[PDB]
């Protein structure tokens, strides 16, 4: 194909066409598309940000490429080093609220790694791990487990929806809700194609499986792994794995992910907190429970509007066009039999141990006036408890997609600061966050997810993507919040394409020492800067900061 | 001082003298010793390898310099850049079995970080963590906690001995014996001086503490951390932390380490396993109880000679010169009331819970005939269990020094391959290692430490450091085990200075892509190659592989 809307920087139409004809010859026409449509979550777009906060076409591919296998990735890396051509690797491209598939730089090729590199490569019972290509969704892996009857042996750890990529998510350092919620920390042994195009496996992936007749003459990409590659992450030497999470340092083609053995018993629960202000005492309670390990998983603390938005759009609760007031949340709370904040967790292992922990947690929270406790069977058919009862046991679902439609053309954008597990800091962050959403004319929606010594506060900004005036207020809210939170001692853990530079500028301890360091590494491994220029605000030297930063 | 024993490569005598005059000016001559004696554990040497497998003077410092503070480190670095002068940074230098404080390159300035940089900087209760400098030993910190009554709120995690640096050991990715035994995984918020001299803090350490009047004009080194620094490791962007463990990528000045809250219940224990072959079913039994958190910590499986050696030297058990027979090891077993393998664990938390766990473990191991369960109270006063009682609850001891003296001028050398948590794998690693130990005329001594999905297998080579015939046999032993283990798909997790090259050459999947990618990052951040050249087999470009490898 001949003519795209946007060319990559410094690249001619004639060069671009040579590149494309070249790539077609490798991967076939059926695996290439040049852009000369926001799609669905069920069928994600690969061309741009479906939940756009800037103009729809602001972050736009010049084309999409789908390698057939790892060899293609290498060949494609080669040509991009030849032509000086920016690549943007996605696994699945369901990173909505962070930009979806869209490339940080327009004119890039989007590498749809997921379409053909699909395979669940291994599920090892005794080692309680699995090995995975970019294309394996949470649901995909769920179904492989069923086919081979492994459901009674091994559980998954799923984020709030079923379609993201196990690896996609893991390298974004994302989060789920079993004791295996720290997704990044569950990996051992990743294979990566570098900016030079050479293959590398990490940790004990670097210790090769010894030779035997069955595996002779296998291309490296197809060689098995030695027996410890997915068991012991460190390997030997400097431990580089993390240089591949949230980086543009390489293109991940495989990853091993630890899986929880069937725990021996499971019980989910809801605790409902009546007052807006109860968040303070509730978090002080969480602290030692989590830290002392009566809280086995990553339990979340949901604001009322999050459950309500699952349950029906805003028109369903009021024809109001302004944020719902403090007192309507009370009415909605009491309609839905929920509190102002709603705490979800679960209990794992034998009855005798579940009993003890539950009595501890039950006891601890009873200090909060008006508290009420529910198992799944005590709630209506449509409840968030029922849905989450699935989630905290590794079953992929999709019911939580509905909150996206809180407003007539609902898109989400995530503001994701980190809080202490302390009522006081939490209230402050809430206050700082709630205040601004207001000035923006938006309902406040958000969770806190509970890590051991921190909470991921996911403020869920939902907007009508066809509304230009609102879009701008969303750009104002985000940028303002980033600042407010930095001035209060809080950083964000993950974000959107349009906020990456701003966010990094925030991690400026000692004259931006962190980003400088990262650039030195980026330019050495990426001398042509072809991988994902601009991810996390890291720019190769051929990318002027003045031209390229937002 | 004027004339040193060995000079760093490519550097004149005239230059060394101008250099050390510049350092003497900064650190004062009290913090400089030019070398022109082995010591012990309590007074550890800073010049060479106290447990030398090569000639005593093979790895040898040219001087030892003791920075008073972070600013002295920046100047020394600046000067080491001026003169191309290798630095070898240590914290305490108790890396016995791995080369102690010896530099990999003879001629280097051993950088004694711990002499003056000494402070327990922070102990935060609600976050349950500490911030520490290199000079703080495990005993140092223990006494800090006792002296503030903190031992009732927070416990430590300690290796077998208490002399090691909390930070130094963690950057070596070392292991301890509570649920906090994965020392490295417990870090958060590292401060690092780079090869160019510049300070950097990782993770949310890069998110600045907001401005206030109390902290104005503080040197970057002396600034506080933002509230989340030591709560959330990741921060934002590429997670570069691990580039600083087992690496030569920088000089660490400060680290945050997570501390486990008093669990509200503790009980250690021993299980004795009569036969040599009982290892196989033991491991097979441990596997599901590890994955399922009936075993909450890092338990150990000790060879009978490990315990035997703590209680008495070889000369006391047999007069024989060769290795001990099988029957002579059942004799020592029945003598000491231990099995051939001895499993040391510990239960944590409230009694209602400790109880259930224990009944599962007891009942799990009962399928092994002649098994015996002991609490500390059930054993002789000198027993290893009584020592590990303290160990598996964060109390330092020094009792385990006694096994080093299993031979006249006993020295240890660790061979530390990683095994699967499977009897088959473990027996195999045992057989492989026992065979070669015979050939070399050594007794086999070691422990397995049970990580979640891996075991660290510490083959404890003790040898007579004044016997040149045996030191050569130990060299042969080491180099053969490395090769054999490799040929059976196992790699070492850490090693001695003389085996760094070989071991790293072992992880050569896809023609040493791992090393090549490591080399690339090193030359980027260390142009003149001054920080610890040769650490983990990673050499900067101006060190010829031909000249430097062993
Ligand atoms: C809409 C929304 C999103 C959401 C959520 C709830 C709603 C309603 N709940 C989440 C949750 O609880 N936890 C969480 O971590 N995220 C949640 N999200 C966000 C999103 O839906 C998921 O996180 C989703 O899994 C992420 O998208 P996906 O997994 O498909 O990843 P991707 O689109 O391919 O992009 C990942 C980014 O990471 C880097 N990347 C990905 N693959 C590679 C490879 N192959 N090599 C190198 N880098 C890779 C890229 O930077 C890419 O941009
Ligand atoms: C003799 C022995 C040793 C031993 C053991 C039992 C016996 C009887 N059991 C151990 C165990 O249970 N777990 C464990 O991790 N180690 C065990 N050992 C080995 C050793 O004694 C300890 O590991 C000890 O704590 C290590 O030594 P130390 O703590 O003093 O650390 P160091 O010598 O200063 O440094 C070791 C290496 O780390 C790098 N390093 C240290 N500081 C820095 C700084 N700040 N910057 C950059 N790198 C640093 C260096 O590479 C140094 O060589
Ligand atoms: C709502 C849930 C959610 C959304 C986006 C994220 O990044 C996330 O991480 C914990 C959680
Ligand atoms: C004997 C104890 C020991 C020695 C060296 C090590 O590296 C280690 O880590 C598991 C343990």
């Amino acid at each position: 194909e001949f003519r795209p809307l946007t060319l990559p920087p410094k690249l001619s139409l004639s060069d671009f066409n040579e590149f494309i004809q070249d790539i077609i010859r490798i991967v076939g026409s059926e695996n290439v598309e040049v852009i000369s449509v926001d799609g669905s979550y069920m069928k994600p777009t690969h061309t741009h940000d479906p939940h756009h906060v800037m103009d729809q076409d602001y972050f736009l591919a010049s084309a999409i490429v789908a390698p057939r296998n790892v060899a293609d990735v290498q060949s494609i890396v080669g040509l991009a080093n030849k032509f000086s051509f920016p690549l943007w690797p996605i696994s699945i491209g369901r990173n909505s609220g962070y930009g979806g598939a869209a490339p940080r730089v327009s004119g890039s090729v989007v590498l749809d790694m997921g379409k053909n590199m699909n395979r669940v490569l291994e599920v090892n019972v005794e080692g309680a791990y699995c090995v995975v290509e970019p294309g394996v969704t949470y649901h995909d892996l769920h179904n492989y487990l069923e086919a081979n009857n492994l459901r009674d042996k091994l559980w998954l750890d799923v984020p709030d929806l079923g379609g993201g990529s196990v690896l996609g998510n893991a390298v974004e350092r994302g989060v789920g809700y079993t004791p295996y919620g720290d997704h990044w920390m569950m990996h051992s042994g990743m294979e990566v194609v570098l900016a030079n195009g050479e293959l590398l496996r990490t940790g004990m992936g670097a210790l090769p499986d010894p030779k035997r007749p069955e595996t002779m003459g296998l291309k490296p990409e197809d060689q098995p792994w030695s027996k410890t590659a997915h068991l012991f992450p460190y390997g030997f030497g400097p431990y580089i794995d993390g240089l591949f999470s949230q980086s543009n340092m390489g293109i991940v083609t495989k990853i091993g992910i630890w899986l929880m053995p069937n725990p021996r018993g499971y019980q989910s629960y809801l605790i409902t907190l009546p007052k807006d202000g109860d968040l303070k005492q509730a978090v002080d309670i969480i602290r030692p429970l989590r830290l002392g390990m009566a809280l086995q998983n990553v339990p979340t603390i949901r604001h009322i509007l999050l459950d309500a938005a699952v349950l029906g759009d805003k028109r369903s609760y009021s024809s109001r066009t302004e944020p719902l007031s403090d007192e309507e949340l009370d009415k909605i709370a009491k309609q839905l039999n929920l509190g102002r904040w709603n705490f979800y967790g679960a209990l794992y292992g034998p009855e005798p141990i579940r009993r003890v922990l539950w009595e501890t947690i039950k006891d601890a929270f009873s200090a909060i006036p008006g508290v009420k406790f529910y198992f799944p069977e005590d709630t209506p058919e449509n409840s968030v408890l029922r849905v989450r009862d699935k989630t905290m046991q590794g079953i992929p679902t999709y019911d939580e997609l509905k909150w996206i439609d809180w407003l007539p053309n609902g898109a989400h954008l995530f503001f994701s600061p980190i809080a202490k597990v302390s009522g006081e800091d939490a209230m402050m962050q809430y206050a700082v966050t709630k205040k601004r959403c207001q000035e923006a004319g938006l309902d406040f929606i958000g969770t806190f997810t509970v890590g051991m010594r921190e909470m991921h506060h996911i403020v869920c900004i939902v907007f009508n993507k066809k509304d230009l005036i609102q879009k701008r207020k969303v750009q104002w809210l985000m940028r303002t919040l980033i600042d407010d939170c930095a001035a209060n001692g809080w950083g964000e853990y993950r974000t959107h394409l349009a906020f990456m530079d701003q966010i990094m500028e925030t991690y400026n301890w000692n004259n931006s020492s962190f980003l400088r360091f990262n650039e030195v590494l980026k330019n050495a491994v990426d001398p042509n800067g072809i991988i994902a220029p601009g991810k996390s605000g890291v720019w190769p030297s051929q990318y002027s900061h003045v031209t390229w930063k937002l």
